[PDB]
């Protein structure tokens, strides 16, 4: 069903947006060395590239 996937994806979008903002606040308080380090933790845990974590964070600032 299309409307149920849309309802589910949008709900997870609102929840995941909260965690991106918290990760942003942790990154905004970190030194440039720690910012790279935090992006490498998230990438190594989630199984993505460190650059993808930054592109995902970019899409949740607007």
């Amino acid at each position: 069903d299309e409307r149920e996937i849309a309802r589910k994806v949008a709900s997870e979008l609102q929840k995941f947006s909260e965690w991106v903002k918290k990760l942003k606040e942790v990154i905004k308080k970190a030194s440039p060395e720690q910012q790279t380090k935090i992006a490498q933790w998230v990438a190594k845990l989630a199984g993505v590239r460190p650059e993808d974590v930054k592109k995902i964070i970019k899409a949740f600032n607007d």
